[PDB]
């Protein structure tokens, strides 16, 4: 397999500010943050996640990860910083994750935001496969808002490089395959971005809702799929359940998602039924144009 020379960044603590607490739960708390690089004369807005020798070894393997993809519609490392235990620096995206900010504004989000929001998570996954790299844990909640024209793929933790492992993982979206033989492939990242577009879709619905992740496995095996939205034509809920069939080849390929999605985009009325569709920071630069 060709060399990987992607360049690993370290940066100096001392010229990050850590503002507020943007999160906290079962990883280590990620925080708002500005990065003045010295001498540079530029201010970055970041986001910095800090979960122990066991913490270093899992943040620098999604170190190695981020460090290792470059396309508009995936999170971008900036660098690690070398704490006791390893800071990961990456762009802010101020809104949030898509999950959040679908829930907050359902009242204002039209049909040409949902359908474009489906053709950019299909590029940033039809990206990570031209990379030979499985997401693994793709979800709404993991699909960040630079802004609302704007959407970026962010959780790389469960990521490998092409899959067989041992572990927790989250059941609502995962492939049959995976829940009962611990198999993953881009056909199964196919199955979970079904599930984030039925995310996106309800407005920010849990799947399965009140089923025990127990229950989930056999569920999905006398043939139960999730429900249509209320908004979905059966040509968007028809995409969904073909990323759901059971034989993998036979889900759609992330490159044909994003020509479906873009054609529905030209058309979005036609194919999302919405009621009421129509209706100092001088030196601030976005991570996005601070290159080297
Ligand atoms: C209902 N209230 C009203 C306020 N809303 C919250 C909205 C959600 N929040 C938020 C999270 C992230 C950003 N930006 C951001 N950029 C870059 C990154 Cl890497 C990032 N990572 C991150 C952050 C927190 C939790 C998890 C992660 P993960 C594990 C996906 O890496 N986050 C901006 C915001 Cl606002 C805080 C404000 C919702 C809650």
């Amino acid at each position: 397999e060709a060399p990987n020379q992607a360049l690993l960044r370290i940066l100096k603590e001392t010229e990050f500010k850590k503002i507020k607490v943007l999160g906290s739960g079962a990883f280590g708390t990620v925080y708002k943050g500005l990065w003045i690089p010295e001498g540079e004369k530029v201010k970055i807005p970041v986001a910095i996640k800090e979960l122990s020798p066991k913490a270093n070894k899992e943040i620098l393997d999604e170190a190695y990860v981020m460090a290792s993809v470059d396309n508009p519609h995936v999170c971008r490392l900036l660098g690690i910083c070398l704490t006791s235990t390893v800071q990961l620096i990456m762009q802010l995206m101020p809104f949030g994750s898509l999950l959040d900010y679908v829930r907050e504004h359902k009242d204002n989000i039209g049909s040409q935001y949902l359908l474009n929001w489906c053709v950019q998570i299909a590029k940033g996954m039809n990206y990570l496969e031209d990379r030979r790299l499985v997401h693994r844990d793709l979800a709404a909640r993991n699909v960040l808002v630079k802004t609302p024209q704007h959407v970026k793929i962010t959780d790389f933790g469960l990521a490998k490089l092409l899959h067989a492992e041992g572990g927790k993982v989250p059941i609502k979206w995962m492939a049959l395959e995976s829940i009962l033989h611990r198999i993953y492939t881009h056909q199964s990242d196919v199955w979970s971005y079904g599930v984030t577009v039925w995310e996106l879709m309800t407005f920010g619905s849990k799947p399965y809702d009140g089923i025990p992740a127990s229950e989930i496995s056999s569920i999905l095996e006398k043939g139960e799929r999730l429900p249509q939205p209320p908004i979905c034509t059966i040509d968007v809920y028809m995409i969904m359940v073909k990323c759901w069939m059971i034989d993998a080849d036979s889900r759609p390929k992330f490159r044909e998602l994003i020509i479906e999605f873009s054609k529905m985009a030209r058309d979005p009325q036609r194919y999302l039924v919405i009621q009421g569709d129509e209706r100092d920071m001088d030196d601030v630069v976005d991570a996005d144009e601070y290159l080297i």
